[PDB]
């Protein structure tokens, strides 16, 4: 019935967020719908205007990645006034939306952390921790999902880096600094595969291959290397494609008054050397 489909995306600094918005216009278009697109350049004052933009183009319920849990008050506030829902879609908010398409991301870090553990093995070792957007829950639960996986083992520690935003050219900034402080090193998990690869950058600027690599989110160039290397050794699948799809799917339904579960969940694995090889294609993510 045509439907006016709003989304407010965090940012296009990093693949996922990019494949993340083209999945949701393919799936905009193919059930006949318009997608009012919106990107906030990782801005919160930029994102709550953009969402006011939105509105005022008559959006029938509106899609959000929101850039900060706390400062998209102002657009929750705005979308209730306007008689429309929200949806969120990869970041979730503390309350207020109908419904949140994600991942379990505590699950993921634990994912990988056991990952960590296999490889690291018996001499265990210090492992450097780069992060995504400080204040959010994606980042927290990558992170304590990790950190559970390597509780009550003393042969591993954790040093915690900052938050990168899971935006390459600034993990390479944190790996300097915290390579020369850490020179034990023997691995380093970051938030998302293309943090992951900087780091991995530096590391093999510093002729440090021997240490281990660890990401989120099936990154076709992280799968390649964990399939042909032995440095980069699992991630975790976070689809951006399928995620857009079921936000698109799911918004329409809401708009349309329908009853949808408050968490739709798109899905994860583990992605290591048993299975890397068979996920190796030509997009720029991975997926089941």
């Amino acid at each position: 019935g045509a439907l006016k489909i709003g989304f407010s995306q965090a940012t296009q600094q990093s693949p996922f967020y990019v494949a993340l918005t083209d999945a949701a216009k393919a799936e905009a278009q193919a059930q006949g719908d318009e997608l009012f697109y919106a990107d906030a350049n990782g801005d919160i004052t930029k994102q709550n205007n953009d969402v006011q933009d939105l509105i005022t183009r008559g959006i029938n319920v509106l899609v959000i990645n929101p850039v900060d849990p706390k400062g998209v008050t102002p657009s929750l506030a705005a979308a209730e006034a306007a008689g429309i829902k929200v949806v969120t879609v990869d970041r979730p908010v503390e309350s207020g939306a109908a419904s949140f398409v994600g991942r379990d991301n505590k699950a993921m870090g634990e994912l990988v952390g056991k990952a960590a553990v296999d490889t690291l093995g018996p001499d265990g070792g210090k492992i450097i921790e780069i992060q995504g957007d400080a204040g959010g829950a994606v980042a927290r639960d990558r992170r304590d999902g990790f950190q559970a996986a390597v509780s009550g083992r003393p042969n591993i520690t954790i040093v915690e880096g900052p938050y990168c935003d899971y935006i390459r050219s600034k993990a390479v900034t944190a790996m300097q600094d915290l390579l020369q402080a850490h020179p034990d090193l023997k691995g380093v998990y970051a938030q998302n595969d293309d943090m992951a690869l900087g780091a991995m950058q530096v590391l093999a600027e510093n002729n440090r291959t021997d240490v281990k690599v660890f990401g989120v989110d099936g990154l076709m160039e992280a799968v390649r290397a964990i399939a042909d290397g032995d440095q980069y050794v699992a991630t975790a699948l976070n689809d951006p494609d399928a995620e857009g799809r079921l936000a698109i799917q799911t918004a329409a339904k809401v708009a349309r008054g329908e009853s949808v579960p408050e968490f739709v969940d798109a899905g994860t694995g583990l992605v290591d050397k048993s299975n890397a090889s068979a996920l190796v294609g030509q997009s720029t993510f991975a997926a089941e």
